[PDB]
């Protein structure tokens, strides 16, 4: 029955991210690239939760940009003592540049604060902090509370432990499911056979492609449309391949020379084609294989997008010069040739072979 969601706490060093994330499991039960994660399943009435903590800051900006999950929610743990702190806005910045489609609040150590008036200010504080980054700030779920005392077992702290899972359970919907979405089905391979017409194989993504239904070839050329024709499998001819297949995919009036490698097929007006992008990346370190020394403003490596690499050249934000390895940086990139893409959409950046960054497009431009 139970739906799953993938959450995580983010906010300032200290604020109490582990301490909320420790006491939210025990009142639930009661009731290459390197990233530090802990991770912690709990259910609440409604909902499975895959919830991450992070303990560095290297960690946060990795697990955002370049996952493993990816978050359909952040609870935002803010103490009411203290105030946002440097930490709390870059991880709402970060949220918003990776598309972290929503936001709950804790106000943590509540405990510590009596002063009604003064947890009300920082209250607003934290809701116009929201708003600067696009987040609805006034609609925004924040709860008050303590998760020290809540694993104390102290009353009327368990019950804002609730009160958050409850906030949780009805703000942050469930994902659209992947066969829910615009078919979308990347391109690894093509054949052209003389009896049948011509074949592309890949994985779908996304949706159902249907004998019979109409699809366009997005990307590197020009978005054409056309026809399908069959779906398969080794010995198996099916009417129709959904999000997870690997099939092949046979296509009517397709010159093989009109299809390759890299581009998509798609539902017909659903995915775009661009060359011009914005994306925050994160700079692999030497240890983790990538660079040793910094790059500028003209650099110009591959990016690897689903199943191909484009050469594409990057520019910085005014007032950065240079990137080092470790750093993230929000950098705008224009590629050699366009391709299918949409805001949230993940990619590396390799040269010679060897991965210097992974990235998100941010915005297109
Ligand atoms: N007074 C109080 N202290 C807390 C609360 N939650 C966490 N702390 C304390 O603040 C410190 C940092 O908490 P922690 O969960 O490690 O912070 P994180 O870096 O955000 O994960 C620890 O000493 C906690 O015991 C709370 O609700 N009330
Ligand atoms: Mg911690």
């Amino acid at each position: 029955t139970k739906p799953h969601v993938n959450i995580g706490t983010i906010g300032h060093v200290d604020h109490g991210k582990t301490t909320l994330t420790a006491a939210i499991t025990k009142v639930l039960a009661e009731k290459g690239i390197t990233i530090n994660t802990a991770h912690v399943e709990y259910e609440t009435e409604n909902r499975h939760y895959a919830h991450v903590d992070c303990p560095g800051h290297a960690d946060y900006v990795k697990n955002m940009i370049t996952g493993a999950a990816q978050m359909d929610g952040a609870i935002l743990v803010v103490s009411a003592a203290d105030g946002p702190m440097p930490q709390t806005r870059e991880h709402i910045l970060l949220a918003r540049q990776v598309g972290v489609p929503y936001i709950v609040v804790f106000l943590n150590k509540c405990d510590m604060v009596d002063d009604e008036e003064l947890l009300e200010l920082v209250e607003m504080e934290v809701r116009e902090l929201l708003s600067e980054y696009d987040f609805p700030g006034d609609d925004i779920p924040i709860i008050r509370g303590s998760a020290l005392k809540a694993l104390e077992g102290d009353e009327e702290w368990v019950e804002k432990i609730m009160e958050l899972m409850d906030a949780v359970d009805s703000y942050i919907p469930e994902p659209e499911r992947d066969i829910d979405k615009p078919f979308l089905m990347p391109i690894e391979d093509v054949f052209s056979i003389t009896g049948r017409g011509t074949v592309v194989t890949g994985r779908v993504e996304r949706g159902i492609v249907k004998v019979g239904d109409e699809v366009e070839i997005v990307g590197l050329r020009d978005t054409r449309k056309t026809v399908v024709t069959g779906v398969e499998m080794f010995r198996k001819l099916l009417d129709e391949g959904q999000a997870g297949d690997n099939v092949g995919v046979l296509l009517r009036g397709i010159k093989r020379e009109d299809v390759e490698r890299g581009q998509v097929l798609a539902k017909p007006g659903s995915i775009k084609p661009h060359t011009k992008f914005k994306a925050e990346v994160y700079v692999l370190t030497k240890e983790e294989g990538g660079r040793h020394t910094p790059f500028f403003n003209g650099y110009r490596p591959q990016f690897y997008f689903r199943t191909t690499d484009v050469t594409g050249v990057i520019t910085l934000p005014e007032g950065v010069e240079m990137v080092m390895p470790g750093d993230n940086v929000t950098m705008t990139v224009e590629l050699i040739h366009p391709i299918a893409m949409e805001e949230g959409l993940r990619f590396a950046i390799r040269e010679g072979g060897r991965t210097v960054g992974a990235g998100v497009v941010s915005e297109i431009i």
